[PDB]
């Protein structure tokens, strides 16, 4: 069967153990979810400088689901290649636009690339990674989307401090300069094999070996009518994702979903509403009596989470991933209910920090979880399915929070909460990643 083939593939990987191929596979995957971080800061904060700028959101979920559900019928490295491609490609592209029009096409378009980055490399990454230690290593990998988000919101505070709404202009510059991380990990990636998972599931069994003897070898030096071609590939893309609702797995998925979904809605509302709060606050102090501040409000905020995910990846599997998935939830809700403390920028400031510092654990036990309850054969199809859902909830959070902007700041922390809230109580009841 293809359980007891996993046991072989965990055997062979535990008695090889961690060492070289490891890392430097983790920091050419750090660079490609690097690059999902820059895009996702760039949509989130810089587009809109108005509220079109959301197509690369409603792009990426397509592309998340595209290159997800393709990962597993033609590779982890392959597809993933081609989505970076695609993704540097057009943010290339954009830097050189002359209109909102191309801009937002090309935008689009590297958003649909860069939507698989976060599923094809936290499974890629996991099926290299013995089931001894994968958790806090996969947690080390989350700390590469902060980096870039960091990376991007320095950039934008350094080079382009001012608002477009009143490689020449500042803005082009900036948005080569954010795509440099993709090109980055496209030539880092070019140099690693493929998952010898994804070879033994597909019959290539001999690659595989290959795959494993390259990796044993880099840790030693330690210690129309042909058109049924893409017809049936896409059918076969579709049988996985049926499939993963299944007899089994459709409970694990739709809690999985509306975990996921609680938790991109809470965050991706919440870190819109903070600067557009703080900059609300910044305008009624000035009648009390010019976009570096929401640059270095992103750079602080993403900054924070930083300690959290150190802690997290520590404590992964000291702990557990159900327990860490719990109290990372029930206290992203509890700062929910603190950020009506922070009543002056000043403290907007630190209520961010806390709750992304707060909110970083149940990500990597969720990333854990959700690699950890899915076969290879369907683990990058469903990772990418709940990435859209993912986007999808980013996109209905970001809209619905900037729409309370300036009116009330207990409709968004209350929001965030209940969607917070449920999404705790989906994950107390999702299964031990044992079974
Ligand atoms: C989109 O849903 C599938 C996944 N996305 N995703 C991410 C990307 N992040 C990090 C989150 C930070 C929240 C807060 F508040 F803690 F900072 C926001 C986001 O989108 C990662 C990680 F970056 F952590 F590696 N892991 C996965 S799975």
């Amino acid at each position: 069967e293809r359980e007891e083939l996993a046991q072989q593939y965990e055997a062979i990987l535990r008695e090889c153990g961690h060492g070289r191929f490891q890392w430097t596979l983790y920091f050419v995957l750090g660079l490609a979810l690097m690059a999902d971080g820059v895009e996702v800061f760039v949509v989130g904060f810089v587009l809109p400088s108005g509220m079109l700028g959301l197509i690369v959101y409603l792009g990426m979920m397509v592309g998340a689901f595209l290159w997800g559900g393709l990962a597993d019928r033609l590779g982890r490295r392959q597809c993933l290649l081609i989505s970076l491609s695609v993704n540097s490609v057009f943010a290339f592209f954009s830097s050189f636009v002359q209109g909102y029009g191309t801009f937002l096409f090309c935008r689009l378009l590297s958003g649909v690339g860069i939507g698989g980055s976060i599923p094809i490399v936290f499974s890629y990454f996991s099926e290299f990674l013995a089931q001894e230690k994968r958790g806090e290593h996969l947690s080390w990998l989350c700390m590469f989307w902060m980096i870039g988000g960091v990376y991007a919101a320095a950039m934008a505070w350094a080079i382009i401090p001012h608002y477009g709404w009143s490689q020449f202009h500042s803005w082009r510059v900036f948005v080569l300069v954010c795509a440099f991380p993709s090109v980055f990990a496209i030539g880092a990636l070019t140099t690693q094999p493929e998952s010898p998972r994804f070879f033994l599931e597909n019959g290539k069994h001999d690659e595989a070996w290959m795959v494993l003897k390259q990796v044993h070898d880099t840790n030693m030096r330690a210690k129309q009518r042909w058109g049924v071609r893409a017809l049936s590939l896409g059918g076969q893309v579709w049988g996985n994702f049926l499939s993963c609702f299944g007899p089994e797995y459709r409970r694990i998925t739709l809690m999985m979903m509306g975990v996921w979904f609680t938790m991109s809605f809470s965050y991706y509302g919440l870190t819109v509403w903070f600067p557009d709060m703080i900059r609300h606050l910044q305008a009624v102090d000035y009648a009390s009596r010019g976009a570096y501040m929401v640059y270095f409000v992103s750079f602080l905020g993403t900054l924070a989470v930083l300690p959290g995910n150190i802690v997290s990846a520590l404590l992964m599997d000291k702990i557990g991933r159900l327990r860490m998935l719990a109290g990372s939830s029930v206290m992203s809700c509890v700062s929910c209910f603190f950020l009506s403390f922070g009543n002056s920028e000043s403290a907007m400031i630190a209520l961010l920090c806390l709750f992304g510092g707060v909110s970083i654990a149940s990500w990597n036990a969720l990333d854990v979880l959700t690699v950890e309850l899915y076969p290879s054969d369907k683990r990058t199809t469903a990772f990418g399915f709940l990435n859209a859902l993912c986007k999808l909830a980013a996109v209905l959070g970001i809209s619905i929070f900037t729409s309370f902007v300036g009116i009330t700041k207990a409709a968004p922390i209350l929001f965030a909460s209940a969607a917070l809230a449920l999404g705790s109580s989906l994950a107390l009841k999702l299964p031990e990643t044992r079974g």
